């Protein structure tokens, strides 16, 4: 009846003051978090805001990261403080029905997370063992086994395995950043927050500054690693009635969780650097992992003499595959983890990590046989750009699912009926969450229209375009129903 029964409550180790051990105890939490915003589905992103804006957007990054890492500490809190996940309070506070339609699409989200993992994953298998692009998936098909493995390691080693693959994909681009030897001045006046990331007037690539920027902004947190964060918070025991000891708590997890999320940070600032620095201005033509590791594998790409005689050598390519392995490896474990914390929590459906990884993977892999099916039938011509618009495609169930993740975590922390008037949100917090919620809502209710008229491709037809404008303020104003109800049930609870 308690989330995430198996390693709920399971090792407590706070030994008075002793703080930097106890700290080494729960690290695990926030680098399962943090992991997942490493995953590869934005990394072109990066580089081409890189090549687009050199060092610009550097300072959006941080901002972005800030706003997740204040979201998703408020979710461990929720896990830390009412010892339940956020699934758990959300279908406790309304009905089945919103609960149902919740656990769909979080699904939805997780799903679209492991539909970008795959391709990656296949990707890399592509690049690295040259395995044929078809094979590679059901390859990664077979990652259930490596759950089954994954299963009997425990939390204390799985929780540092996540800590090795973001060091292994963290030291891979630091890597190659190293060898470019960038003008770190430059990467210092990027960081500051200047006000030539909003406006609209370089547009290169067709991308204005402000496009950018509102991009990054509006992909600040996803969905499912909230939920996530509020049940692995909880696997630490905490006895609920020593005030000095759930603060601590909570300084404990908040800690960890910047620790790791700012890791996370700065890989995505090496891979803007990566765009600026590594790569010559504009030789990145396709945004795709193939067109990432020929352009990592041609001399003339890159912008330094030692990267010529790398690349031509072939170690930059290979490093940029195996951290597409090590990205495409953390939906296997959250996915699986997530995905019982939305299930038990929002249906009471209590499932194994069999089946629940083999229908997820399934799931996923279904709309990428079916692309790999289309691009080979017309000669595998396009197939790598096409598993690229269908990885960048899945993202809308993202935007879906967002406002029904953070407005009720916003509202349930922001409730004495559920935290308590001594552990509710800071005044502080409750004018930069509201805020934080309302710019991410509506970016995203922005996003719906522009991700659903880019499901027609880039051939706009005049009849489909009306019918996609339609389609697309059916959903947002659906959005605004549920959105509604949902701040309507819960501040009856409150």
């Amino acid at each position: 009846d308690l989330s995430l029964s198996d390693i709920n409550s399971t090792v407590e180790v706070p030994e008075g003051h002793s703080f930097w051990k106890t700290l080494l105890a729960y690290s695990g939490p926030g680098a399962l978090v943090a992991v997942g915003y490493m995953d590869p589905g934005n990394w072109s992103t990066s580089i081409t805001g890189g090549q687009n804006f050199q060092y610009l957007l550097l300072s959006i990054i941080v901002i972005s990261s800030l706003l997740a890492m204040l979201l998703q500490n408020m979710a461990a809190k929720l896990g830390i403080v009412c010892q339940l996940d956020l699934a758990q309070a959300i279908r406790a506070r309304t009905s089945r029905r919103l609960g149902f339609i919740f656990w769909i699409l979080t699904e939805l989200a997780i799903m679209a997370t492991d539909i970008a993992a795959v391709i990656g994953a296949a990707i890399a298998l592509y690049l690295l063992f040259k395995i044929p692009i078809f094979l590679a998936v059901v390859i990664t098909v077979l990652d259930v086994f490596l759950l089954l493995l994954l299963n009997r390691i425990g939390f204390r080693k799985i929780e540092a395995l996540v800590v090795c693959l973001i060091f292994v994909i963290l030291f891979v681009f630091l890597y190659q950043i190293i060898l470019s030897q960038p003008a770190w001045h430059q990467v210092a006046k990027g960081l500051i927050p200047s006000w030539a990331s909003v406006q609209t007037s370089p547009k290169i690539g067709g991308q204005t500054p402000l496009s950018a920027s509102l991009g990054i902004i509006g992909a600040t947190i996803m969905p499912h690693n909230l939920f996530l964060h509020s049940a692995i918070s909880q696997s630490r025991k905490i006895d609920r009635t020593d005030s000095s000891k759930v603060a601590e708590a909570v300084r404990f997890s908040n800690w960890d969780s910047n620790i790791q999320l700012s890791l996370a940070m700065v890989v995505n600032a090496l891979l803007l650097i990566m765009g600026v620095a590594v790569f010559k201005s504009g030789a990145v033509q396709d945004p795709s992992f193939f067109g990432l590791y020929q352009a990592l594998s041609n001399p003339d790409m890159v912008s330094n003499p030692v990267l010529a005689e790398a690349a031509r050598s072939g170690v930059l390519s290979t490093l940029f595959a195996v951290a597409l392995l090590a990205s495409g490896q953390n939906s296997t474990i959250t996915g699986t983890i997530t995905g019982q914390v939305i299930m038990e929590g929002f249906i009471h459906l209590r499932l194994p990590l069999w089946l629940r990884r083999l229908v997820t993977r399934l799931i996923a892999i279904i709309p990428v046989v079916v692309c790999v099916a289309i691009t080979s039938h017309q000669g595998s011509l396009d197939e790598h750009q096409a598993l690229n618009n269908l990885m960048n495609n899945s993202q809308v169930f993202l935007a879906l699912a967002l406002p029904f993740s953070i407005v009720p975590l916003l509202m349930l922390t922001d409730s004495a009926a559920q935290m308590g008037n001594q552990f509710k949100n800071t005044r502080w917090v409750k004018v930069m969450g509201w805020l934080t919620v309302i710019i991410l809502t509506l970016l995203n209710l922005i996003s719906i229209s522009s991700q659903i008229a880019g499901f027609f491709g880039d051939n706009p037809s005049s009849q489909d375009l009306l019918l996609s404008q339609v389609i697309s303020i059916g959903i947002i104003l659906a959005m605004i129903g549920l959105l509604i109800w949902t701040i309507i049930d819960i501040r009856r609870f409150t």
